[PDB]
């Protein structure tokens, strides 16, 4: 019955929007402008950065960096502590997901653990345009030149998520359609490590039939966007796997800086 | 209509059957099977590697095990040699697909570049069980645990591939879905240095249309077949990205020496 099919959805677009703050819509409310009421302030250099932490609220450094825990590593801890705090949103919303919270409880953790960061890349992208990316709640913009102009290794942190992005974005995939997809991610039965698979696809393919519904609906001139978005899947692994080594580089050039457990432990990855 | 998208299946199919060797319904037969008759000459040791290739159907070097081309090194080159002429079979049936030959091109020789590897692993599948791989044209099979024993480098080269092997071949397709699914993966969109895109993905939604109805005509009762098989390319792409990390290693293992060349150009790295 589609009539159930469509309530499942309607469920997970809720809690979705009671689950993340920031939704697309909002955020291409403020990329588009055409408003007053909320235009970010633009960081592309270091001057505007410096003034940023005067006009949104930021708990880093504005003066000097060089001698003071530098510009790029600020940045660095503050993608840190979002990731961490958008790890615990989509750890809520899983649990809105039906089934997930009566899966062994191994394997909700397993799928948390994989699953996360594929979220986050997907969800980063409606924050994204080809020239930036929205920060802090999106009261910030940080130019996507900026982040390009950062430290050797931090300088090319961001381009593959930005080229992600733009392609992902072309799509035009609106909220009603990522709470779906993003929990068709979560219940991946073919993640390392899992007890019960079984119990896994058989949430996943509900999930699924919703997803491919929702499209049918919501983009009838858009031709296989369900089989378009799933390739989607692919690109997602290839960021995650590619940040990966990128972090292992960090931790031996830069053994003064810190990461968070919880982070830390969800990789040991791939 | 469904009329061009049945026509379309069948046309792949067709050329399927006579561009390859060996189709997944004869291997099966002859795999995890009785049908009890010229049965496989069975590779499950250096002993029984020696004596197959020496009663086989081979065309490289004999078996001479003596400080000079080890075992795992003429194995090696027993697979590339059949991977030389899977690419120009899989070539072929590129120029059956509607509108292939119409491309640039330069965009033509980048899709087979790029997607040979994926269509190697995902046809090897149709060749393998949880136990073995079928070799020379199915007049062979070679054990697992031979595979696996073999040194260091060369021991871990396969066991990937079984074990993506055995969840897709849960999937339970045939010749004609596998047909499309092939077809699917050559014209892809995302291959690097493409120079128009437009008709190589107008192509594919055409392949996947075909793909998809295939599926739910030829298994009614699975639900989804579509999509799991579609998010089964996440897979693929990381076997083959592994697969080019160990190719490169094994180019520090063999090198120098004046002997081999000539041979070195009729593969290189393909
Ligand atoms: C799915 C629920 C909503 C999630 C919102 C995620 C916001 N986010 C995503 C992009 C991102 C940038 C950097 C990331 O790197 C790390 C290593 C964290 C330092 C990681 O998460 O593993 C990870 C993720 C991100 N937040 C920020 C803030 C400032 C600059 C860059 C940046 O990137």
């Amino acid at each position: 019955e589609s009539a159930d099919l469509r309530a499942l959805a309607k469920h997970l677009y809720d809690s979705y929007i009671k689950s993340f703050p920031l939704t697309k819509a909002k955020a291409r409310a403020i990329l588009t402008g055409k408003t007053t009421d909320k235009s970010p302030f633009v960081i592309y250099d270091m001057n505007s950065l410096m003034m940023g932490e005067d006009k949104i609220k930021f708990k880093h450094i504005t003066p000097l960096q060089e001698q003071s825990k530098e510009v790029a590593i600020r940045i660095f801890q503050g993608c840190q502590f979002r990731s961490v705090e958008a790890v615990q949103e989509i750890t809520e919303y899983a649990k809105s997901i039906p089934g997930f919270v009566n899966l062994d409880l191994n394997d909700q953790v397993t799928l948390l653990k994989y699953g996360v960061h594929e979220i986050i890349y997907t969800m980063l992208a409606s924050l994204m345009n080809k020239d930036g990316v929205l920060i802090s709640e999106g009261q910030g913009f940080m130019t996507r030149e900026f982040l390009k102009s950062l430290r050797k290794p931090f300088g090319d942190f961001m381009e593959p998520k930005f080229e992600f992005a733009v392609k992902f974005n072309a799509l035009e995939l609106d909220d009603s359609d990522l709470a779906i997809f993003i929990a068709v991610i979560i219940l991946s039965g073919d993640r390392p490590g899992l007890l019960n698979v079984k119990p896994i696809e058989d949430i996943q393919d509900n999930l699924l039939q919703a997803l491919e519904l929702q499209l049918k609906l919501n983009h009838p001139e858009s031709s296989q966007l369900f089989a378009k978005l799933l390739q989607k899947m692919t690109d997602l692994r290839q960021i995650v796997t590619e940040h990966v080594q990128l972090l292992q580089v960090i931790k031996k050039t830069e053994t003064d800086m810190s990461l968070h457990p919880l982070l830390q432990e969800i990789y040991k990855d791939l």
